[PDB]
């Protein structure tokens, strides 16, 4: 006897087509369903961010730092954080960062009209913001986790956050923009990874490595940064709204959109636009 | 030749709805044993993980890394509980909320069966956890106070985790339980959708690991930890255990499983379960 | 799909347990011996590892955490070999052949023959890999210098602990062990894929080990070799205090706490499945 | 019950290799250039990420105990995802192409000019993408700046040390290190061509990449990224040391690894059965 | 939804093995030689990588606190990639193919002449590949050079230690350690042969070879590469202590493990089941 082979891989035309169709479907939903999907996605992001911050603050201890700095903490933070996108995608959710590439690709192919593009993007952005800030208020702020203690021994869950936030509010426009470009490149790949492996083992680990690289690299995300900076504002961490909404979030937003539609959408449309035709004529 | 293993959203929603539905033809007596066995599994993994963490809680290591490696290895070790629970047909409260409540919302179950399934499973988990705490953890002398400071790294850890679980306030434990049960319901959704074997392990692993290393409270693990921390004469009072820790984390886990994930999910997908029947 | 769980698992298990009696006697003995020396192999490995990390100056900071961690990380490879080769190990089969007995698929004499022969073969394999490999290698010998002796102190520091545990302690720890191992066999026969096999057995065994639970077969190896290298123990302590309670506890767990309930849980399904055809 | 064999042997990996290489030259001169640029982009991005990791693990005090141990390990843990992105995106890397297309040629499926067409388009696009990402992201971010203080300057100092060590080798050393690198790389390509699984695709490449990373091997495209960005951030190196001392030897070695060490023996083993295959 | 299971363990994993060990003997002399040489190249490559890792971790100040733990740990984490190379590219390795060729002989599918021929070709190719990589790559690359400076020499000293531990053994010690090594690697071959799924191959062989390496057992090919590179970079050993004190015992023990300790019970257990395979084949 001899077993039978299974094709657990299919790339190229297949993946691009899957992504364009994904972007196409997002049209014939309704406003409420997209709203809810986006809010759930924001909730998941915020939850995994809470978890990763607590890990980091554990490893960001009074004395470890005098030797090791912020390495172990950022590492475990990155290690803990990617579970979120698995939740998001396998729940049926909508992420603004993940929708840039797919839906602008469906736009380029002249399937999703413009008003649809705009309302989908706006609703997803709004819902993600809602989810993240909500989870920042109810679950985190009321849990007394990241609150100041005035004890060098015990306050290592505060400094960490503070530090990270104090880091994201001193860069310049160009810096944040490029870092967000890198972020969205990664997460778009991560999305491409989950629309291509078509198996359980492949999804988890590809998305894991993508998001771990994103985190350990120090890049920026409009949905993660919202959570972090809002909650740091809830604790009276040494930042303000100016330093957060007016300085950082707009850079990250524009960088994500760029890396989504231009850096990675135009090339992919150009390369494959001629094989997406032979699939639409047949059917 | 070619077909895709993973299936999210619609298929997974139908799956979870039917899984909640099937908890109501089991004649009131398989549920009890299934629950007690899941509780035994919980307490077993908790014993193992507490030993793991008391190892990295040594006298001198505390000074430098201060309770980091302990929590990390505890989280790394705890997950297998869920795999053994699911691969055995057992029943767990924190994971039954989501499914049975979705089934309820769809008018495939009544309030009677819903309430009694909830109650039976809760009681079975309590029974299993306390039984394992008595038979294995207390008589094994693994968590005995050896007053010497070199060898007492197994007791202190427990004393210094439960002591934390019992000096919260209400809202705090409620929120932390909401987080925990969101993670858990999500691990269950995974295990129902992936249906592969690879993610069947690693998705649940990562989810439970985040749960543990984040600081969230789980109703069953709490029962075990606190009961066995009572057996060994820690500095926790029996009032600080049942009226400060279990009530709020229970409420929070039910909140999370029932309204946070369930309601919006049933709202996004109500339409597409109305078509499968026909 | 590549996983069913719950019902089909019980049936797979009782069938796997039922085929152990059509086997000839010697074949079963050979499988048991192979499994014993597999256990001894992986134990030698895990021990050299935990000894590497039981270093003179590393102890004074972390104590013994790194060593036991590496032990638990390395050991979870024997049972993969036992399963893939078609062997038969005692702790793993306690549950399997007791269920076949419950459903009236196996008699008493044959069930007990299976148990005796498998235990004997496991002992043979363990002691054989001990003598012919671990003791002639000169790997655990003493050197009388704290710089290199970290491979012997470890042993002197572990079998001096399995020994001093009292009766109920060893019984409960063996219970935990055999529960983990029963779940491991359940998984490895119900999760139908390589990733599933490997990563559902690995975590179970790592937890068993890191938890301080005692296994009948592993402790045989450890105590034999600890006797050969002239550690600070004795045959009395090695056989009476540690092995008999471990055996009793492993059997109690595999055969009562775990198989007696689920048997009642999933009885009608096996019954009608055998009435099917 | 069903029987499954998601793996395949060497008789068909070689054929897939041949076919992949054969296909590679049938594309336009435009989409090939774009694929190359995209692969270089991926490479530069993951190199940025891995270098920031390694520098994070390069603190003042952690150096005085473990030197440069953990940094290389985390670097090599982070580096591998580049080839996943590349292969699943449909893009081509120059090193991978060196073995894939040389074989297409030996079998006489391709001709002598499309080989060079493809090689040069790929190398040009890889250089373009690497240098572009080095500029738009790694120099516009102040990540690898010389802040001039031993607390944070580690992020730069690491690069300095790595770069300096990379450019002080003799001609015969870099060619051999490059040989090893490209061997591992073409072998990971072989893997992802034959195994046909997500677990495979991910981890078979993870291990190989971690290996040629932490072994101190030299890769042709990686080096374009880290040497060009080094020039930007004003390390203690020089363009002569960066181009005539590393890239020429590295390229020669990568090529004589992809196309001789592994290419000729394989073409001797499995050529007969390719004749069996065609008909 | 349809069920799929990949691993058909036990009985099947024997049959395949036999056929495997048989194909090696229908091949030609050029093919098998090239295959062995490629496997040797792979072994030498991965061993160089692993030594560099371990010495990077064997830093002057790290040793005074940890000894040699992290070194061997990362060595064992890095080495288990040669095996996948050899498996997927179709090479004839010695310690591995010994069990299969035995099984093919015991089952009277192969002759004694052919057995000796295949074994000699395999071992010769391994020696060639490993020495070629130890000279053309590892020795010219100055990786393991002596600098006579402790802040930097930690890639040399590591080697100078490993070898200086492999050549203060006695005969029975090395024989048993080789027995163990081969009981591990033959087992790894069994895993990939019977798993038939992606993660199976990689992670099974990874754990097996990691345990092997961390165990301290000796494998005939790796020791060739290591002792030869050490002789190149002028450690404190010589050739007598290389082939007379380590390689003969190691090959002996490995062959014993392959064809006697393991396998022979696998013939006795299953000899019939092979006979169960032809008559119903047609």
């Amino acid at each position: 006897l001899d077993p039978v082979s299974i094709k657990s891989v299919c790339g190229g035309e297949e993946s691009y087509i899957r992504c364009v169709e994904y972007g196409k479907k997002k049209a014939h939903y309704s406003n409420l369903n997209l709203l809810a999907k986006a809010i759930l996605a924001g909730m998941f992001v915020g939850l995994c961010a809470h978890a990763s911050g607590i890990a980091g603050g554990l490893f960001y201890y009074h004395k470890l730092r005098e030797i090791v700095g912020a390495s172990m903490s950022v590492f475990v933070y990155g290690f803990t954080f990617p579970i979120a996108f698995m939740c998001i995608i396998c729940t049926g959710s909508d992420l603004f960062t993940g929708n840039t590439l797919a839906v602008t690709m469906a736009l380029y192919e002249k399937k999703v009209k413009l008003l649809d593009y705009l309302r989908v993007m706006t609703i997803s952005l709004f819902g993600n913001y809602v989810g993240a800030v909500s989870f920042a208020f109810f679950v985190s702020y009321l849990s007394g986790a990241f609150t100041n203690v005035h004890a060098v021994e015990k306050n290592h869950f505060f400094q960490f956050l503070n530090d990270i936030a104090e880091k994201k509010v001193h860069h310049t426009f160009v810096e944040c923009v490029s870092l967000a470009v890198g972020c969205n490149i990664f997460v778009c790949l991560a999305v491409y990874f989950v629309l291509t492996l078509k198996d359980g083992a492949g999804y988890v680990f590809s998305v894991f490595f993508a998001v771990y690289a994103f985190a350990i690299a120090g890049y920026e995300h409009i949905i993660a940064n919202i959570y972090t900076l809002n909650i740091a504002l809830m604790v009276n961490t040494k930042i303000t709204v100016y330093q957060a909404y007016i300085k950082n979030l707009l850079p990250t937003l524009l960088g994500n959109y760029i890396a989504g539609a231009i850096v990675l959408g135009l090339p992919l449309y150009f390369i494959y636009k001629e094989h997406y035709y032979n699939f639409e004529r047949s059917k």
